[PDB]
C-alpha cells in the first residue's frame, strides 16, 4: 500500500564515517578495515586549486592528516592518491566494517546518499545516476567524502563518493577507485553536464507502480511496436527503450497483467496529450528515478 | 546545491527492531532496553476479527505464546502489559544499543522518518508528515506492523509513531509509542474512513523558501500582503490557516532570503489563483507540504 521515494537503512554505512583533516580543509572519509577513502582534495586549500596534486601529495606526511571517528584519533600510517581518491592507511581497522563491496553503476540505476558533515551523519536519500553522468543531490560544503550506496542482501554495495556540484546545480563523483562518472575532473574549471534524459524503462516502472497502486487511469486499449514507441519518445528527450528494459520489466508486467507494450503504447499518449490536469501516484510530471527492481522491492505481494 | 526528501540516519533505530511472533501472526517489535513495544493486534488471527477482546485474548495469552527474535537470538519474554493499542512485552535481554530516547506526541503538519521493516529487519527510510486528518502517506506491505516513526533531536531518539492499519484511500494510521491513535480511528478491521484533509500551508511556504535558496525565483513579485488577507484566500483552496506562530517560525527561512514572510505569502496567493505556468519548482508540477521549517534549515544550512 502506497509509493514512496524509499532509501536504503543507513546502519551500516553510519558506522564508517569519519572526519578527515588535513590543514584547514575538512571533509568526509569512508573507513573500511584499516583504510579511510576520501576525496583527494582535502590535500589543498582556497590557494590550492592546476590543483596540481602530485606536488600537493608529496610535501605531505602521515601527521599532516587527522582522523577523527566521533572523538576518537586515528593515526594514518601511509597516504596514496588513486585516481581522484586519497587512500589513507592507519593503525585502527574499523570493527564496523560491514560486508561490503565497491561497484561502479550504470546510468539509470539509483543508490542512497548518506550525506555527511564533519564526519557526522546528517540524513539519507535516494537518487539516481543520470543519463549524463551527474546525480541530483543534496550537499551544501564540507560535504565531499559522502557515499551513495546499495544494500544487496547482507552486503553494502558502494558505488559513489562526492566530489562537486556543477553550475547548473547538478553533482558529480566518483566511484569509491577515483573514477569520475562522466566527463569530469576535480578541478574548479568551467565544467557542463551535457543534455540530460529521462530513463524511460523507469518512468514505465513506476507507470506499474501507478497500477497496483490504483491509478489506471492512463491506461488505453492501444498498443505499439518498440521503434514506433522509440520514435515518439525521441522528440521528448526520453532515452530509447530496448529489448534489455522490455524483459526487466516482466516482472512488473506479470504482477498487473499489463504487457509491456501496451502500457509503452499507454506512455506514449501521455508525451503527446498530457495529463490533462490529472495526477499520477499524486505528481503531476512523470517520475524516473525508480527502478524496475525499486517497484519490484516495494510493491512485493500486492 | 539541491533539495530531497531528506530522513535522518536510521542507524540508532535499525539496532532496536525485533520481530515478533504470536502463534502464525508475526510483526514488528521495538526493543528499548528491557522492553519490547509492537502493536497489540499480534495476539490475534483471523478469527478474532469480529468484536476483538484485546483484554481477552491478552490474558488467555502467555509468554510462551510470544517468540522474540533479534538477528538470530530469541529473547524470552518474562512479562507483558497492555498500554492502549502497544504491547509492552518484559524480556530477560537488555537492548545494549538502546539510543537515548523519548516518546513523544507529534502534531499535524510535522514530519517524522519512518523505518519500514518485515520480519524484524529494516527494509528502506522515508520522511512523512503528520496529515491534517491525522493520516500518513507511506509504503508499508503486509507485515510492516510495528515499524516506527522518529525524529533525532540532537542526541535524542524521539519515537512518534507505530504503524498499525491502512485505510481504504491508501494512507496509513498508527498510534504514538504510548498506545494512543493519531486521528479517530481504531486498531480493528472495521469501516473507517479518514476524513477530507487539507494542505499545510506553513509547509508549502518553507518549501518555497527552499527553491528560493535553490536559486529558484520565478514565482517571485514584488507583492505583499497581511495575513489575514492571506488566509481568506488560502481558505479557499483548502489550506490550513497560517498563524502567527506559523508566521514566527518561518523567519529563520526569512532572514536567509531577505524575503518577508508575507512578500513569500503573496507569492503563494499568486500560485493558487493564477497556477504554476506549466512550470515546475524544484523539480515539482505541485506545491509540496511535507516539508516543514525545521527540515528545510536543516538541509539548507
Ligand atoms: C565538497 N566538499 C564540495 C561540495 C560542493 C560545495 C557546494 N556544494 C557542493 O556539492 N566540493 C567542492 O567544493 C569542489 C572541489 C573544488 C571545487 N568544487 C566545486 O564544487 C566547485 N564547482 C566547480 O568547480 C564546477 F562547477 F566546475 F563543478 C564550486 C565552484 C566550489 C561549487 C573541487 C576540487 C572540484
Ligand atoms: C500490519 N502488519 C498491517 C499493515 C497493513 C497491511 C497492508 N498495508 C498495511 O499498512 N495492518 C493491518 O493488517 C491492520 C490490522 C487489522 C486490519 N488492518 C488493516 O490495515 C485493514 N484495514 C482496515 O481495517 C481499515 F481500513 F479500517 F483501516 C485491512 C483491511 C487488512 C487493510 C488491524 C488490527 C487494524
Ligand atoms: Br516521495
Ligand atoms: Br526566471
Ligand atoms: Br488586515
Amino acid at each position: 500500500s502506497g509509493f514512496r521515494k524509499m532509501a536504503f537503512p543507513s546502519g551500516k554505512v553510519e558506522g564508517c564515517m569519519v572526519q578527515v583533516i588535513c590543514g584547514t580543509t575538512t571533509l568526509n572519509g569512508l573507513w573500511l578495515d584499516d583504510v579511510v577513502y576520501c576525496p583527494r582534495h582535502v590535500i589543498c586549500t582556497s590557494e590550492d586549486m592546476n590543483p596540481n596534486y602530485e606536488d600537493l601529495l608529496i610535501r605531505k606526511s602521515n601527521h599532516n592528516f587527522l582522523v577523527q571517528a566521533g572523538n576518537v584519533q586515528l593515526r594514518v600510517i601511509g597516504h596514496s592518491m588513486q585516481n581522484c581518491v586519497l587512500k589513507l592507511k592507519v593503525d585502527t581497522a574499523n570493527p564496523k566494517t560491514p560486508k561490503y563491496k565497491f561497484v561502479r553503476i550504470q546510468p539509470g540505476q539509483t543508490f542512497s546518499v548518506l550525506a555527511c558533515y564533519n564526519g557526522s551523519p546528517s540524513g539519507v536519500y535516494q537518487c539516481a545516476m543520470r543519463p549524463n553522468f551527474t546525480i541530483k543531490g543534496s550537499f551544501l560544503n564540507g560535504a565531499c567524502g559522502s557515499v551513495g550506496f546499495n544494500i544487496d542482501y547482507d552486503c553494502v554495495s558502494f558505488c559513489y563518493m562526492h566530489h562537486m556540484v556543477l553550475p547548473t546545480g547538478v553533482h558529480a563523483g566518483t566511484d569509491l577507485e577515483g573514477n569520475f562518472y562522466g566527463p569530469f575532473v576535480d578541478r574548479q574549471t568551467a565544467q557542463a553536464a551535457g543534455t540530460d534524459t529521462t530513463i524511460t524503462v523507469n518512468v514505465l516502472a513506476w507507470l506499474y507502480a501507478a497500477v497496483i497502486n490504483g491509478d489506471r487511469w492512463f491506461l488505453n486499449r492501444f498498443t505499439t511496436t518498440l521503434n514506433d514507441f522509440n520514435l515518439v519518445a525521441m522528440k521528448y528527450n526520453y532515452e530509447p527503450l530496448t529489448q534489455d528494459h522490455v524483459d526487466i520489466l516482466g516482472p512488473l508486467s506479470a504482477q498487473t497483467g499489463i504487457a509491456v507494450l501496451d502500457m509503452c503504447a499507454s506512455l506514449k499518449e501521455l508525451l503527446q496529450n498530457g495529463m490533462n490536469g490529472r495526477t499520477i501516484l499524486g505528481s503531476a510530471l512523470l517520475e524516473d528515478e525508480f527502478t524496475p527492481f525499486d517497484v519490484v522491492r516495494q510493491c512485493s505481494g500486492v
